[PDB]
């Protein structure tokens, strides 16, 4: 269990993977998805706050760096078929500004029809009125 190493320090509930990715198979190796598949690997300096592991929806990494990890498994063509606005956001805002992957359910998969339009308004309006908007880290929808 390669996840057990992380869970020696991290909280198995809130920092455990309890969303859909807990039950999926990694298309690259046909094994269960592990922590490092999304976060990469800690260095000896990990506890100090260094650019070792990936951090999602936080200011440390550029949008392109954050989102590229998802694309080690996901396919841009298929994302379009699921939800058109994906393409224009792939390089522009953190995937995790919308998706929540650690909890038992993802906020995006439960949105009503109205909610799927309100997210556009909420974040685009924030960009117009918030001088400190940072596309790498948006707490708005959380
Ligand atoms: C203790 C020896 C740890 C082990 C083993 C792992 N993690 Fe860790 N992690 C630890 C600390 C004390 C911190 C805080 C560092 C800081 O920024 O001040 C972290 C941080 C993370 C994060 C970032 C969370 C955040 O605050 O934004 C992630 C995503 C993370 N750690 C992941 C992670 C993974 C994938 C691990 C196994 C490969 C792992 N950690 C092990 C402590 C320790
Ligand atoms: C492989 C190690 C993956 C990485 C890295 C990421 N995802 Fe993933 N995800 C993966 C699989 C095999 C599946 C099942 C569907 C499929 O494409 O085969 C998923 C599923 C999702 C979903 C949908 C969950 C649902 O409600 O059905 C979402 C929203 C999703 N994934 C998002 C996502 C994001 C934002 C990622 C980077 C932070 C990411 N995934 C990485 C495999 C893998
Ligand atoms: C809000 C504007 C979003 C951002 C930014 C990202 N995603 Fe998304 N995604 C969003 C919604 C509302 C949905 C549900 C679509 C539906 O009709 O139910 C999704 C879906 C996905 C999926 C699942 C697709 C499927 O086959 O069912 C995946 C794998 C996914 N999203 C991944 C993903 C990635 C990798 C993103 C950053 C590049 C990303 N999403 C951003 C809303 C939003
Ligand atoms: C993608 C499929 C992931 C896998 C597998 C793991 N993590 Fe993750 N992590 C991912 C995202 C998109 C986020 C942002 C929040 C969200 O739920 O969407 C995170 C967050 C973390 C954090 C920070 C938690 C916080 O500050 O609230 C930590 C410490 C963390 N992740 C660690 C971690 C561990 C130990 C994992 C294996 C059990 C693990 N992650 C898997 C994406 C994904
Ligand atoms: C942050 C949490 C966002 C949410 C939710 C949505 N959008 Fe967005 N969008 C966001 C950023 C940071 C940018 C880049 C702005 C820039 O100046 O480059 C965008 C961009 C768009 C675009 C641009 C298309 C283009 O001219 O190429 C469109 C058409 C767009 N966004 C639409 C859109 C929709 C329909 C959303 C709800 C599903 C939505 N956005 C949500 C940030 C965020």
């Amino acid at each position: 269990n390669p996840d057990a190493a992380c869970l020696d320090c991290h909280k198995p509930d809130t920092e455990g993977m309890h969303g859909k990715h807990a039950s999926v198979i990694n298309p690259n190796n046909k094994l269960p998805v592990t922590c490092t598949n999304c976060h990469g690997q800690p260095s000896p300096q990990h506890r100090e706050g260094v650019k070792d592991v990936m951090r999602f929806n936080e200011p440390m990494y550029k949008v392109g760096e954050q989102n590229s990890v998802c694309m080690s498994c996901h396919l841009p063509e298929q994302l379009q078929k699921a939800f058109w606005p994906h393409d224009v956001h792939v390089t522009k805002v953190a995937c995790a500004s919308c998706h929540s992957l650690h909890p038992q359910q993802d906020t995006m998969q439960t949105l009503s029809d109205k909610g799927r339009i309100k997210i556009c308004v909420d974040c685009h309006s924030d960009q117009r009125t918030n001088p400190n908007f940072n596309p790498a880290s948006v707490p708005l929808l959380k």
